[PDB]
């Protein structure tokens, strides 16, 4: 329902965001009975996730054609902890528990955030304003089983506390514990602080134990006119495989300022980050400390049927020095309710600890650098909310293995080119939300098609309520897919057709304060692959309740 704050840091009508924009509510992810996080992400406009088997594996998120590490995941708007010694962010092992909220907007942003959003941004929050107890729980095939409790409560005027413990366990597997407390309090009507701390202790089957806890405090101003953040953020997560150990600890602070002005606003922050890490993780010798520092502008200005937004931002990492960033847009609403939009944005990807003090490693890398045109038609047409883009991604300098030297250089190029198309309306007391994704992401220099990414996808959503059932059935088209076989070598390209996918899911209140869910997750039991030579699910039950008081 039209805020998004992930765009310039501050709350906005995603009428007011150029850039496609898609926000995915809690409300939303109980509809969809969602057991992970991937399986939100899926479902949105420009997401080819793959995965090395079902729930808790490896997996990968690329979105726009983009390489796995060219997309930014914010966690309540700080870079995701997990994401930190690979350089590239796995959701797989992330608690669904935790997320109330999935701001996602795609094209450039490195202009406000500075590394890894290329792709696009997603932002994955935790806060909720709902107050009161729930206990919920459920079961599914796999011997799936998750208890859950949480509470918002006021501890008087001015201050609350939120609560949340969460169980979740399969057999084959993966079992995840979390944890999560907050305190919210408001010094005036205009001034708030927070202080948040969670963890979670996840066990994954060759045997793996993730453990991560983050701990955030702020001040807020919000003003009539004015408004202001200083956060701090900490996060420590340790990674066990056996006996290998990745851990790693990220500090975060970060000053935003943002004034109304006009029709339009003006901001700017300062962004400071340190990452250290452990010797031997990322299969380094040596343990790490890594800074940078970034300052940025956001502007926005509606004149006339003209909206321009735009960022420019600076970053000064402690490894590669200085790198500049910039984004512009302009939209034109010609006639009521329809709209051009133009866009161009530069963005970047800092090279990781491998890449860069690995075995291999070459400590003088630069920068992976992308540029990003966009153009885009959006409309209301009887009572069908549409929007249709298409975009191109020139990226350069990508970081290659040479087998020659037997170094990381700077060299590769890519051009991808996109199309994205999107709808939502009603008829009658069905509500539909479609989209279409073409991506054709090649290698510039040799033009053959990149690997592991859906060319097309199609995602259709289909909401309604008959007898206070509440039902949804979701619909997916993967298409083809390039990918290696590695089970023989010299490794081959492989080509993986195209699948479709259906979902079922229902819900009934059976009293105010007790509501039971049901899903069929793969329907038709469609035998697929994401990753050549990795089994994902088949159908799936899974059966749920929650009761509120
Ligand atoms: C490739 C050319 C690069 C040129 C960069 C120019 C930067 C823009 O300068 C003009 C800024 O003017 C608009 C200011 O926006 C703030 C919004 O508040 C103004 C209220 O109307
Ligand atoms: C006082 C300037 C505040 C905004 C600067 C951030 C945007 C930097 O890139 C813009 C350069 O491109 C041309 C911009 O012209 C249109 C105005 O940009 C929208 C901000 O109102
Ligand atoms: C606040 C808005 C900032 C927008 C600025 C974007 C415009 C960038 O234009 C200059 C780009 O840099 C050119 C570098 O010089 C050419 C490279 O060749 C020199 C050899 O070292
Ligand atoms: C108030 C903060 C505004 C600072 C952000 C501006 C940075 C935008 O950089 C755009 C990239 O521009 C390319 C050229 O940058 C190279 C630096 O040149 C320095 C000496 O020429
Ligand atoms: C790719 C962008 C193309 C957008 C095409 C829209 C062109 C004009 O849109 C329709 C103009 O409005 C007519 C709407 O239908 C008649 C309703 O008239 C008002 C009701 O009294
Ligand atoms: C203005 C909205 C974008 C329209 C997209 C669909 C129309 C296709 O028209 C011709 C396509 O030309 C072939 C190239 O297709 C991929 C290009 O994607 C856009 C990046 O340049
Ligand atoms: C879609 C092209 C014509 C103008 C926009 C119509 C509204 C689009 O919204 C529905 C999107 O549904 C998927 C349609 O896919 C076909 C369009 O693909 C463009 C291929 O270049
Ligand atoms: S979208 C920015 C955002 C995330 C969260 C921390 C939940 N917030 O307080 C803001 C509005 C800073
Ligand atoms: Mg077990
Ligand atoms: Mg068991
Ligand atoms: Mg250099
Ligand atoms: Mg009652």
């Amino acid at each position: 329902d039209t805020l998004v704050c992930t765009a310039n840091r501050f709350e906005q009508p995603r009428s007011t965001v150029l850039a496609p924009t898609t926000v995915v509510t809690r409300q939303d992810i109980d509809r969809w009975q969602s057991t992970s996080v991937n399986d939100v992400l899926r479902r949105l406009p420009g997401v080819d996730i793959t995965q090395n088997g079902g729930s808790g594996q490896l997996s990968s998120i690329f979105i726009r054609g983009t390489n796995a590490s060219h997309v930014l995941v914010l966690i309540d708007g700080v870079r995701l902890n997990l994401a930190g010694v690979s350089g590239s962010a796995d959701l797989s092992q992330f608690p669904i528990a935790l997320v109330q909220r999935v701001e996602y907007i795609r094209g450039p942003r490195s202009a406000v955030y500075g590394s890894d959003a290329i792709g696009g941004v997603v932002n994955i929050i935790t806060t909720r304003d709902e107050p009161g107890t729930e206990i919920s729980a459920g079961w599914g095939s796999n011997s799936y089983q998750n208890y859950d409790v949480s509470t918002q409560q006021q501890l008087g005027d001015k201050t609350r506390v939120t609560l949340l413990g969460d169980y979740a366990h399969t057999h084959g597997g993966f079992l995840s514990k979390t944890l999560y407390g907050a305190l919210e309090h408001n010094f005036t009507d205009a001034w708030s602080g927070f202080v948040r701390g969670y963890g979670y202790d996840n066990r994954t089957n060759d045997t793996r134990k993730l453990y991560s806890q983050s701990w955030d405090a702020g001040l807020r101003y919000n003003g009539e006119l004015i408004k202001s953040q200083l956060i701090t953020s900490y996060s420590h997560s340790k990674d066990y495989n056996y006996a290998t150990l990745d851990e790693m600890k990220q500090y975060t602070v970060q000053w935003a300022n943002n004034v109304i002005v006009g029709h339009g606003s003006i901001g700017a922050g300062v962004d400071w980050q340190k990452q250290t890490t452990t010797p031997g993780t990322g299969y380094v010798e040596d343990g790490y400390d890594q800074r940078n520092t970034g300052i940025y502008l956001t502007g926005l200005q509606q004149v006339g049927d003209f909206t321009f937004e735009g960022a420019a931002r600076s970053d000064d990492n402690s490894q590669f020095g200085r790198h500049g960033t910039w984004q512009t847009s302009a939209g034109w609403e010609f006639i009521e309710g329809y709209r051009f939009i133009a866009s161009y944005g530069t963005s970047y990807k800092a090279p990781n600890l491998g890449q860069l003090y690995g075995f291999y490693g070459n400590p003088n890398l630069d920068p992976e650098k992308s540029k990003q045109w966009e153009g885009a038609f959006e409309g209301l047409t009887a009572g069908v909310n549409w929007r249709i883009s298409g975009y191109r991604n020139d990226v350069s300098d990508l970081i290659d293995y040479d087998d020659h030297t037997l170094k990381y250089y700077n060299e590769g190029k890519a051009r991808i080119k996109g199309v994205e198309a999107t709808a939502n309306f009603d008829t009658g007391p069905l509500t539909h939300t479609v989209s279409y994704d073409y991506v054709d992401a090649r290698n510039a220099i040799t033009d053959t098609p990149l690997l592991r990414r859906a060319k097309q996808q199609v995602k259709y959503q289909l909401d309604w309520q008959l007898y206070d059932f509440d039902w949804g059935i979701t619909y997916q088209y993967l298409g083809t897919r390039y990918d290696k076989d590695y089970s023989s070598y010299p490794y081959q390209t492989v080509k993986m057709g195209g699948v479709s996918l259906w979902d079922l899911a229902v819900a009934y209140p059976v009293t105010s304060h007790l509501t039971v869910r049901g899903k069929i997750a793969n329907l038709f039991d469609k035998d697929y692959e994401t990753v050549y030579g990795y089994q994902t699910a088949g159908r799936e039950y899974t059966l749920s309740g929650s009761y509120t008081f």
